DNA sequence: AGCGCGCCTAATTTCCTAATTTA
DNA sequence: TAAATTAG
RNA sequence: UCGUCGGUUCAGCGACGAUAAGCCGAGAAGUGCCAAUAAAACUGUUAAGUGGUUUGGUAACGCUCGGUAAGGUCCGAAAGGAGAACCACUGAACGGAAAUUAGGCGCGC
């Protein structure tokens, strides 16, 4: 398992912030240059090999023609002369991401199902495991030594050693960094991230650890039902316990955002003079800030929602979690009327349940809210979302979200519906 | 000048849909090959090629990138029409030339072209005719002479397109001669499995001339800062004071927080009213210029229950009056008595969020209802007629 | 007050190298 | 002696 | 009402800023515009027709980069001050980056 944590950079230990910013921006420009050029060299080789096969009947050998086993070696040999400021290790890692992206989707590129990747302006600076190192001083401060320059670059920038920075290691970041220093966690390739808001640089340390999973009974299954009145309702087949996420705070957020977003757009029709004449970024600045705010709110809401769901499973001893596969369903009449980011929520559940030893299975949500959880009679007549579920034969009434949650908690439930469609 | 508008293809007139679909897919495959190969040929022509291209294994006799690419691609994409093939190659080379300096610097990788790429149709290959029975037929020339012989198509391929409302207006002028076809494309959408043919037409725009018969009406309504309406046209424009409500709450917080500071706040609030008036006046005049209305009618000049509370109303009117003169428009002041209550549709004179006539039953925003009443050239006279 | 924009939002996949050798 | 290079 | 500082996100708190949904600078990669010039391609016996290319310049642009207010101690009459140097809370979370795709909108009227 691999996880990432962010650490804010405060000060360069031996340089000024103005000088540090100039170095970082220059290295970012080379990273963009390396990524685009590598895809150009990869795309060029793909065309040459296709042409070579037609004229000779066999694909050419990279070693014979290109001089290297893979295009990654050839890309390094060419981009190095121009991207001479980055460290060779970081440059090689940067090039590899471009070439692997092209190699992975090469078949889709030829078939026209995907475009050639093009890389934007602000790009993270790659760091290799051996290039990053972190130490704790006696006086309780954390110093990170970064290798970000090549020998020509170090000579021209007067730097003669690692460029040290101070990172705020606090809260849950202290435990992760303490385990990295001890040796339980192993640092993998990282990157340096810059955020436009607050103008802060970050150190994106990614680390490798071994999950500690307790033996949980695999016959216990918890069902997650994205309900109508309730954001998510959880139920278990063995025990009559129920949990729910009312999602009251979600409704309040969208009301303020919808009113704000509509108002901003209308003013754009008669905005100020300086609103235009300075590019696209300035003109759409008010909406970009609003769009970023919504993205951050969903990320936090999905983070706390996934944790609550997994924690409920752990308390009840469940070893299996079943949810609805949303690939087929496209009529979102659920509580998340603002088209919530369901995929981010489901991915967060998976990787947090995997860390706890629980296995996640995606059932097909068809007639799951219509079926009765007592007698199993499936009727489409009562599909009205009446906030209640009154079976005409079982005589069992319960919350519609709760009734759907029980059905998802039954093993092989979709097949049961599949065997007897109605 | 040039604008685009889709026209859904109903069915092929001469051949079956199964045959037409197979034919078009063959042409679509040649379109990608022409596009992708033209990018490779332009890459070598501009000197972007690496060493191993011209050293290991593998001037040119032509003058332009398009000329070099055309002949090389023509041998394989022999089903496409010669005229359309040139257009496909041209759009490939034009993008590369526009992006030539970006790729050399390293800001863009390589132009790419998707699978279901639209087919290019030049002028002289797409004609439209309207039959005596009202069916619109568009004849498309898509196959070259070798392709026509093999596929047993002995003339131009004809298809029927839908023309409803705005589509018929443009198409009728195309047939008349006011609008001339420039280029076209056959786009395919997988959402509905339908083929679309969009026509790019060139026309000489007509500049609206100010006439003293369209009179814009402005009402300082309760729900918005102003509402603009007209009788000749059904269009409407609104000035919502969203920024004004935020600024009022800003001023309220600052006064409590500050409890010179009052003087600076008063100076700030004075400038805000001036800046908003300038933006509002310019927008008000622009919508009259856009529709060519030669007169603006606004109620003659308290705070009342209007959305703007204790605003600099007189300053707003003067800047509207002044900016109207520069455009040739003239401003007339009208008595506002019972303007909100009078019904525009029926004229009878009688909840404030949406006005509903007792007799007519017309339901609409009261701000819009008042705005239409002011638009009448002789609204002032009929106001006292009911009295 | 319809039926074409361009494009935004959400969904989706991949990745998070090492071993050797100049300096 | 940490930066450079290339193979699988 | 929005925003800044208190390790990140979302909430409050203490202070503060706001015409900030505001005001500006430089530059020429791209789209329009102005001068000069008229290639590729196609229909063509021809005659000739469609088509709009190339080099400069300008700076209107949802052109491209950037600047601009905001915690407390401290100096400074105050403004202002060289990311000067110290100090700064409560709750719930804490796996991130890049690329791509395809649909439904909010404008469009
Ligand atoms: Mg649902
Ligand atoms: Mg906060
Ligand atoms: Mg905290
Ligand atoms: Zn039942």
């Amino acid at each position: 398992m691999i996880k990432v944590y962010r650490y804010e950079i405060v000060k360069p230990l031996d340089l000024d912030w103005k000088e540090f910013g100039t170095i970082l921006r220059q290295l970012q420009q080379e990273t963009r240059f390396a990524l685009n050029k590598a895809t150009q060299l990869a795309w060029e080789w793909m065309g040459f090999s296709s042409d070579y096969k037609d004229n000779h009947g066999e694909y050419p050998k990279s070693k014979d023609i290109l001089g290297y086993t893979n295009v990654h070696g050839y890309a390094y040999h060419t981009i190095k002369t121009k991207a001479y400021r980055l460290n060779s290790g970081n440059l090689s890692q940067t090039i590899k991401r471009a070439t692997d992206r092209f190699k992975a989707y090469q078949k889709e590129i030829l078939r026209g199902d995907m475009s050639i990747p093009s890389y934007k302006r602000d790009h993270p600076l790659d760091l290799i495991k051996e290039n990053i190192s972190v130490n704790r001083m006696n006086h309780g401060d954390y110093i990170a030594s970064l290798s970000l320059l090549s020998n020509p670059a170090k000579q021209e920038m007067n730097v003669k050693r690692k460029i040290s920075v101070i990172i705020i290691v606090r809260g849950a970041g202290k435990t992760i960094m303490d385990r990295i220093l001890s040796g339980e966690y192993q640092v993998s390739a990282s990157q340096i991230i810059h955020k436009d808001r607050k103008n802060k640089w970050y150190l994106n340390i990614s680390y490798r650890f071994e999950p500690q999973t307790r033996v949980l009974d695999l016959n216990k299954i918890m069902g997650i039902d994205l309900g109508v009145a309730v954001a998510a309702y959880m139920a278990f087949q063995h025990t009559p316990a129920r949990y729910k996420l009312e999602g009251g705070e979600i409704e309040n957020f969208r009301r303020q955002v919808e009113s704000r977003r509509i108002s901003m757009l209308r003013q754009g029709k008669y905005a100020g003079g300086a609103r235009g004449g300075h590019g696209r970024d300035k003109r759409i600045k008010p909406i970009e800030q609003l769009r970023d705010k919504i993205a951050n709110f969903r990320d936090t809401t999905n983070h706390r929602y996934s944790r609550y769901i997994v924690d409920m499973a752990i308390k009840e001893g469940c070893g299996t979690i079943q949810m609805e596969d949303l690939t087929n369903i496209r009529d979102i009449g659920s509580r998340f009327l603002q088209n919530w980011t369901y995929y981010d929520l489901q991915q967060k559940i998976i990787y947090k349940a995997e860390e706890a030893g629980i296995k996640v299975i995606k059932i097909d949500p068809q007639y799951t809210s219509q079926r009765c959880s007592e007698c199993g009679n499936i009727d489409s007549g009562n599909r009205i979302g009446q906030a209640i579920f009154k079976c005409r034969a079982c005589g069992y009434e319960a919350n519609a979200d709760y009734n759907a949650a029980r059905n998802i908690a039954i093993p092989n439930i979709d097949k049961i519906i599949a065997e007897s469609i109605k």
